[PDB]
């Protein structure tokens, strides 16, 4: 009930042996962290549909039935180099033979490259498209070996180097695998240059908060192992499900914001309470108690925020929850453990050995001062501005991931539209119509010509043959698929990609022929499915976030009106910085300064934004409220419990947003555009809230709903809140 016994038990505990416990967590997070140094090589960058939708299932069914297609694993385009024409039998010969060979070299992993240049005197209709009309560029086509998504990018890794140079490397390859791999590389990359370009800022503004060495060293050694023993526990977790390739960044942010952040305020809680002469045993007992007990509630709320994202199908949103929950969990248990463990070992050597408050609490003070002379004089502006800055969510377009989620100066994205501009119409993303047999094993002919009769009162559907009898075409069965007589597909492809919904329900809609069945899985089928589904879910998980966020903020301290202001502030907070991020984004504002390309927002994107907004939001009044409640409880009125937490509030809560937001900074350079938009959602999140939020809102809200901030009713506070938790204001013994 209480829990305060609890917290003393595992003060003095700690402290009655504060060397086996640092050493195994020092010892077990490190042998976590080597055994998940291997998390790569097990990470599926797969995972953005709904799995249980039709249209997934639909595409199982056809590429099972027909083998899936490999036309567009890797595409190469070739020019002659001594500026000639294509056809250059000498040139032709020594190209081929050199694919040949380097075909026969890695035949495991390349089931051989067809195109035009193999019987260059054909004439075959469409091979005869490879060419372009100056016979100047050509192109062919080299399709990888694998069983699943995974293998065949592997197999491209390996490869890759071999069929760099060829003919002069001139070749340029583009498609699917080389995108896939210029990602996994990017965040990669995203990861070397966010550790390297962000050790050091981290270092020194650490060094500048605290003004010795140690004590600015130790959160620095906590949040490598928390990052490590995450690395860990993902690598473990791994085996049992697939882990999305987007939760390695996710670990390395939330490893060095938040364990950062919690050791800092550990080690300066106990700094100052070492400066009433207590000893070292009381000391650990008084930090543990108190700091441990709100970092204990911080992690709590963070996880009970960070869970509801479980409700989603998206395999995407499950990895991130997962790396989300493992990760804080950790830090906060190696920050109470290991920071009173060493903290206990050091004891007052944390001040010495790095040689060679007024101002700043004074500042603060005369802020709350002049700003609480009257409430509504900062509350009308403020509140008028964050209103208004919400009404950038009308343009709220989503799609899916292309092509243009890079620099538009990259290699591969200009190789690629280099590819699209030469040779037009080879790519194409059909909605196929597979049909299942209910009845009749052989489905019959004749049926498919019905159905295709029925299927063409639809509008919007092009037609390069500009015919009828050629519309909705049966796709080509390659020799790795069983064939069966009961299921045949058709498919053809529309000309307005973004009104793609609208066929596609009509599609649904549409009576089948007999006791066969119908379905429409193609790509923008899995695109619209997951949208719709995300929609669909999104308002239970909402509703759940605000009850859960509620409910769990009360019984920290007995208030329900203390809540709803809470929820107000998390929710224009979330507005204000899902409308920038809309303009910034979709609008296209501050594009050629950051380096991206104006597009729709990500699908499984406005779940974690919210989810991590909401979170810290909710996180950042939890606190402040605590300090202010705790000033409150003995006999101060509430200007003066206002004006004392926000001053003891101010430098702690400053040095936590420039740690969070020095992390997300070195983030924001990325490539990949939705770690940009991560980076961007919390960073904006972080100054909008802590600066205006805070020291220009929460005095004046609190001052106009003043001394009726614990209204709540006394039934229900006493049973509840009294049997329980508690107050457990901390007594003060000799
Ligand atoms: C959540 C969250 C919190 C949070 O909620 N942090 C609370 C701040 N610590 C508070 C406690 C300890 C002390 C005292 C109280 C309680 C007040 C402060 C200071 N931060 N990040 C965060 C991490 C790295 C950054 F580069 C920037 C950040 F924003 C996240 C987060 C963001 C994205 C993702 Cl995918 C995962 C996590």
């Amino acid at each position: 009930f209480q829990s305060n016994a609890m917290f003393a038990w595992w003060g003095r505990t700690v402290y009655q042996f504060r060397y086996i416990v640092i050493g195994v967590m020092v010892a077990l997070c490190l042998g976590g962290g080597v055994y998940g140094i291997s998390l790569g090589n097990h990470v599926t960058q797969s995972g953005f549909y709904d799995e249980g939708s039709q249209s997934v299932a639909a595409s199982l069914i056809g590429d099972e039935v027909y083998g899936r297609d490999r036309t567009s694993h890797v595409v190469a385009i070739l020019t002659p180099p001594d500026d000639k024409k294509v056809t250059d039998k000498a040139w032709q010969k020594k190209v081929t033979e050199e694919l040949d060979q380097v075909v026969k070299d890695h035949e495991d992993q390349i089931v051989g490259w067809v195109g035009w240049l193999k019987a260059p005197d054909t004439t075959d209709p469409t091979v005869s498209a490879m060419k372009t009309q100056d016979l100047r560029h050509t192109f062919i086509s080299i399709p990888l070996q694998g069983d699943d998504d995974d293998e065949i990018l592997k197999n491209y890794q390996v490869v890759e180097p071999e069929l760099q140079q060829v003919n002069g490397g001139d070749i340029r390859l583009a498609g699917l695998n080389p995108l896939a791999s210029e990602l996994t590389g990017t965040i990669g990359e995203d990861q070397k240059r966010a550790e390297v370009a962000a050790i050091p800022l981290v270092a020194v503004v650490l060094f500048f908060v605290f003004g010795t060495v140690i004590a600015a060293a130790l959160p620095a050694i906590i949040g490598g192992l928390a990052i490590a023993g995450a690395l860990g526990i993902m690598r473990l977790v791994a085996e049992f499900t697939p882990v999305h390739f987007f939760a390695q960044p996710v670990v390395t942010l939330i490893g060095l914001g938040i364990a950062i952040d919690y050791g800092l305020f550990i080690v300066s809680r106990f700094r100052e309470e070492i400066a009433e002469g207590y000893d070292t045993e009381a000391a650990v007992r008084r930090t543990v108690m108190t700091s441990g007990r709100t970092v204990v509630f911080s992690a709590v709320i963070i996880v009970a925020s960070s869970v509801p994202l479980l409700l989603f199908p998206q395999g995407f949103l499950k990895s991130i929850t997962y790396a989300i929950i493992a990760s804080v969990m950790l830090a906060a248990i190696l920050s109470i453990t290991v920071l009173a463990a060493a903290l206990a070992i050091l004891g007052p050597r944390v001040d010495a050995l790095g040689v060679t408050e007024e101002v700043e609490r004074g500042f603060w003070g005369r802020l709350v001062n002049v700003v609480m002379k009257r409430p509504i004089a900062f509350a009308a502006p403020i509140l008028v501005v964050m209103v208004l800055l919400i009404i950038p969510l009308g343009q709220l377009s989503l799609g899916g991931i292309s092509e243009k989620y890079l620099p538009p100066d990259n290699a591969v994205r200009q190789s690629q539209e280099q590819f699209d501009k030469l040779f037009p119409g080879f790519r194409t993303e059909p909605l196929t119509l597979v049909m299942k047999r209910e009845d009749g094993e052989p489905i019959t002919d004749a049926q498919i010509a019905d159905m295709r009769a029925k299927a063409l009162t639809v509008s919007g559907f092009t037609d390069p043959d500009n015919d009828p009898e050629k519309m909705w075409k049966e796709r080509p069965a390659n020799d790795s698929g069983s064939k069966d007589p009961s299921v045949r597909v058709i498919q053809n492809g529309l000309e307005n990609r973004n009104d793609a919904a609208k066929k596609i329900d009509e599609l649904r809609a549409l009576q089948p022929p007999h006791g066969i069945e119908v379905f429409v899985g193609g790509t923008p089928a899995l695109e619209q499915d997951s949208i719709h589904s995300l929609f669909d879910k999104l308002p239970l998980m909402a509703l759940i976030l605000i009850v859960t966020t509620t409910v769990l903020m009360f019984l920290a301290f007995g208030s329900v009106v203390l809540p709803i202001k809470a929820a107000l502030m998390s929710a224009l907070t979330l507005g204000s910085t899902m409308g920038i991020l809309t303009w910034m984004f979709v609008d296209g504002h501050g594009s050629g300064l950051m380096n991206y390309t104006p597009q729709p927002l990500m699908a499984p994107m406005i779940g974690l934004i919210i989810a991590v907004i909401w979170g810290l939001s909710t996180d950042y009044e939890v606190f402040l409220v605590s300090r202010m409640v705790e000033a409150r409880e003995r006999g101060m009125s509430t200007a003066e419990a206002i004006r004392i937490g926000t001053a003891t509030t101010g430098r702690l809560i400053t040095g936590a947003a420039l740690i969070l937001a020095v992390v997300a900074g070195a983030f924001v350079f990325s490539d990949l555009v939705m770690m940009k938009y991560l980076a961007f959602g919390l960073l904006i999140a972080l100054l909008l809230d802590a600066t205006i939020i805070r020291m220009f809102l929460v005095p004046a809200v609190m001052k106009l709903l003043g001394d009726d901030c614990w209204w709540a009713p006394r039934w229900m506070k006493r049973v509840q809140e009294k049997l329980g938790l508690g107050e457990t204001e901390l007594p003060d013994e000799r």
